[PDB]
């Protein structure tokens, strides 16, 4: 830690605060976290071969004093602050196409590696002047596991959070991932959390409310899931057009299917970067008031 001097807290993560920091030496401006089982250490440090342009680089692991402290690349603004700063308008459609598109390149390259985020979140999407989005914390959940409360103990939230793991599903896919970024991109569009549960059951309630209570039909198998009542209210499935307006319907098709129940029935990212609303994407810059 010698090495750095922090600059200013720039959020509190799951794990822990994260600081802009400068490396003493190189004078390189860097994000600090501070966080040990051996297990975590060999899981962590191989994020560090995980690389692409749309995942927040890892520079290095420290563990000191059974101590640690991973420093990441630098970004000037996360997702969650970008969106509440364009409330008044919304984040134009072609950027939010731009952004869905590059993050979905990431997803597709860290799934391709059989990593899984597990815990996307607009707070872990970090966005530079350049119009390019990066996906952050990927891999931190399996190395250290999603708690139920921040270190802080604030609350994880659950709003982006996929129904097979909410079903009690031990061992869910990269398909949950793709789940969250459903979630993301209709909050982008909309200006709203798609489902702001409250509580896990709120949260199951709140997609069965939308998407109708999954059955057999749609989800073979779900009945048998951990968690899944009998009991559970059975909602009608409503429309995507009332659900994401005024997407059109390249975007409101790629939602519909990144959202499907049946965790093996859902897009890739893969697949989801060939759908025909990627068409026309192009790559603009966001106003940024750094
Ligand atoms: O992945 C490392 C990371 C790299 N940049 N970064 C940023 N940068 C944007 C920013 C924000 C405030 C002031 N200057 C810059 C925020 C968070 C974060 C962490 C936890 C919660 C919210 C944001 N994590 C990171």
């Amino acid at each position: 830690m010698e090495n750095f001097q922090k600059v200013e807290k720039i959020g509190e993560g799951t794990y822990g605060v994260v600081y802009k920091a400068r490396n003493k030496l190189t004078g390189e401006v860097v994000a600090l976290k501070k966080i040990v089982p051996s297990t975590a250490i060999r899981e962590i440090s191989l994020l560090k071969e995980l690389n692409h342009p749309n995942i927040v680089k890892l520079l290095d692991v420290i563990h000191t004093e059974n101590k640690l402290y991973l420093v990441f690349e630098f970004l000037h603004q996360d997702l969650k602050k970008f969106m509440d700063a364009s409330a008044l308008t919304g984040i134009p459609l072609p950027l939010i196409k731009s952004y869905l598109f590059q993050l979905l390149q990431g997803l597709a390259f860290c799934h391709s590696h059989r990593v899984l985020h597990r815990d996307l979140k607009p707070q872990n999407l970090l966005i530079n002047t350049e119009g390019a989005i990066k996906l952050a914390d990927f891999g931190l959940a399996r190395a250290f596991g999603v708690p139920v409360r921040t270190y802080t103990h604030e609350v994880v939230t659950l709003w982006y959070r996929a129904p097979e793991i909410l079903l009690g599903c031990k061992y869910y896919s990269t398909a949950v991932d793709i789940w969250s970024l459903g979630c993301i991109f209709a909050e982008m569009v909309t200006r709203r959390a798609l489902f702001p549960g409250d509580s896990e059951i709120d949260q199951l309630f709140r997609i069965f409310r939308t998407l109708g209570t999954p059955d057999e039909v749609v989800w073979p198998g779900v009945t048998s899931m951990p968690d899944y009542k009998p009991s559970f209210p059975k909602w009608a499935r409503q429309d995507f057009s009332k659900v994401v307006p005024p997407l059109d319907e390249d975007g409101r098709s790629l939602l519909s299917q990144m959202l499907h129940y049946d965790p093996n029935k859902r897009i890739s990212a893969k697949a989801a970067l060939a759908h025909p609303f990627f068409q026309d994407v192009t790559k603009p810059v966001p106003h940024l008031r750094l």
